[PDB]
């Protein structure tokens, strides 16, 4: 690195040793409130500073300009901390690891494989249909409660809904097929397979934060609720592609029907890389797309100016996007931007990671190589000198977009070779549901108050409010 870059130990530090009540808020919340602690510390030290813990020192950045910087840095097959539990399920079985969890070499070689199939252009196009589909049977089933309600409107918790939509339209767009989880009276088989993913995630999360001391006794049967939840899950992909091996060898279609068949049909990756790309992926729509989806009917319900917006731009491309759903991608700009809006207040992930190649800088301070390294996705969001006015819900900053970087001002499905294989899927997801909701039904809230966020492996509301649907 250059001479004149500030040495390491000059970077700012996160005091370890004050006197306040942080050791009692530990006890009763835990990590709860890591963003609005972290937040805190930028406001005070600025941008960049060492979080010093147990000997160590995690570097802790918030700039656009700091993810460019790392992007810089990635090597052929940036280094993930593989979620253990997850691993240690496939150890047990003899499963393969997926991109998840996969590092050097065999990760590019599955990345490689997969990025064809799910992130790129030609890929969204396949699927979008089918996400449409999915849209279209939940917007309708919603409109429906709405206009056979006594009181013409419908108060509800939509938690619920939104959840199974995002795994429904998930499930479709890998494996070509319906839960049927819109239905009222949704099969014991596909319940089954949706409480397994939900037992699966909660249980992951249990044991991520297991204490050390009581992991003997306490964790056996966690693991065993792990094992079982992966099982189940695993069950179902093995019955999915047993149905595709079938279909692709007796009765194969011309056309595109599902990504899974995609994989099978290019037989780059083994059965058994494909059967655990495809875990992973089927695992990634859990306690992630739900919340932005919701995020963003909360903000719609408080900015009833942009929701009007939104629906005059959805039902000027709506007759568009009918004829061919794919137009959903260049035809509703706005709303594309009321996405990256909920997810610069509302992220998902609260940080991005990467452990530090080589020596690199950031904001003119010498990293060492293996610094861990976290980009605090919160508070880059909510940097007022980026984002005027942080605090307002203003999808048109995003059509306005100026500075250097702006490349990497929106980064909460990551960067680089490394991003969210499942970003596309997730986009699509979100965007067609509200294009379908925003034709028909308009949404509001009772009060006007913030949402609570907690930190729980992910950011996500405390006590989301009920939603009030009503007909335009
Ligand atoms: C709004 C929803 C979501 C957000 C914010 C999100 C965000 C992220 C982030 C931040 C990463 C790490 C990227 C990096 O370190 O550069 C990631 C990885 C990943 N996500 Fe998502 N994600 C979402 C939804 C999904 C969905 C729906 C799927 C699957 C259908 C998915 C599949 C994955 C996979 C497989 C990886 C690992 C990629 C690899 O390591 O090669 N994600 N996601
Ligand atoms: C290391 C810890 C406690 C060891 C002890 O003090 O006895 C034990 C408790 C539960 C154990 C895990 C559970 O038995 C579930 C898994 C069982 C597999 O046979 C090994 C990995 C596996 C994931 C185990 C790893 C490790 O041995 C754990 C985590
Ligand atoms: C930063 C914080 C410690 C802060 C402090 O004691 O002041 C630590 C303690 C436990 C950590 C978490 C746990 O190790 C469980 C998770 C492990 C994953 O690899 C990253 C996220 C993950 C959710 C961790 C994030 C973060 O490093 C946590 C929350
Ligand atoms: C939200 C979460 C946990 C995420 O941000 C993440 C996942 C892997 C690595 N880094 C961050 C995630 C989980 C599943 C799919 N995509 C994203």
């Amino acid at each position: 690195v250059p001479r004149t870059v500030l040495p390491f130990e000059a970077m700012p530090r996160r005091p370890g040793n004050r006197r306040n009540r942080l050791n009692q808020i530990r006890r009763e919340q835990g990590y709860e409130d890591l963003h609005l602690e972290v937040h805190q510390t930028f406001q005070e030290l600025g941008p960049i500073f060492r979080y010093d813990l147990g000997g160590a020192g995690m570097v802790c950045v918030m700039l656009p300009e700091d993810v460019e910087k790392l992007q810089q840095v990635d090597s052929l097959h940036p280094h993930r901390m593989s979620l253990e539990p997850w691993v240690a399920y496939r150890q047990h079985r003899g499963h393969k690891c997926g991109v998840f969890l996969l590092n050097g070499p065999e990760w590019r070689f599955n990345r490689l494989r997969l990025n064809p199939e799910v992130l790129s252009p030609n890929a969204v196009q396949r699927f979008l249909p089918m996400v449409d589909a999915v849209a279209r049977d939940f917007s309708q089933a919603l409109k429906k409660k709405v206009l056979q309600n006594a009181r013409g409107s419908l108060t509800l918790d939509v938690q619920p809904s939104i959840f199974h939509y995002t795994i429904e339209a998930s499930n479709l767009a890998l494996f070509g097929e319906r839960l049927g989880l819109v239905g009222h009276s949704p099969s014991s088989a596909s319940l089954n397979f949706l409480h397994a993913l939900e037992v699966m995630f909660k249980s992951t999360v249990q044991l991520m934060f297991m204490p050390r001391s009581n992991s003997r006794n306490t964790s056996p049967k966690v693991w065993k609720e792990h094992f079982e939840a992966w099982d189940c899950i695993f069950q179902y992909g093995d019955n999915c592609i047993q149905k595709i091996y079938q279909e692709l060898a007796f009765s194969r279609p011309q056309q595109y029907t599902s990504i899974v068949a995609e994989l099978l049909l290019n037989a780059e990756l083994s059965p058994d890389a494909i059967k655990a790309n495809s875990m992973e992926l089927t695992a990634g729509s859990v306690d992630t797309t739900v919340f932005p989806l919701l995020m963003t009917l909360f903000e719609l319900a408080r900015n009833p100016n942009v929701q009007q917006a939104l629906r005059q731009e959805s039902l000027a491309a709506a007759a568009s996007i009918s004829e061919h759903p794919q137009k959903a991608t260049t035809e509703l700009p706005l709303l594309r931007a009321a996405l990256k809006e909920t997810l610069r207040l509302y992220p998902v992930g609260l940080f991005l990671e990467r452990v530090a190649s080589s020596d690199l800088v950031l904001q003119n301070y010498h990293i060492p190589a293996g610094t861990l390294v976290r980009v605090f996705l919160y508070s880059l969001g909510r940097n007022p000198a980026l984002f005027p006015r942080p605090e307002r819900y203003n999808p048109q900053r995003w059509l306005d977009i100026r500075g250097s970087g702006r490349n990497f001002y929106h980064v909460p499905f990551g960067f680089g070779m490394r991003q969210c294989l499942g970003r596309r899927l997730a986009e699509a997801e979100m965007l067609l549901l509200l294009h379908h909701v925003l034709k028909h039904l308009q949404v509001e809230t009772l009060t006007q108050e913030d949402i609570k966020m907690v930190y729980s492996f992910i950011l996500r509301p405390s006590m989301f409010p009920l939603l009030t649907f009503r007909a335009i």
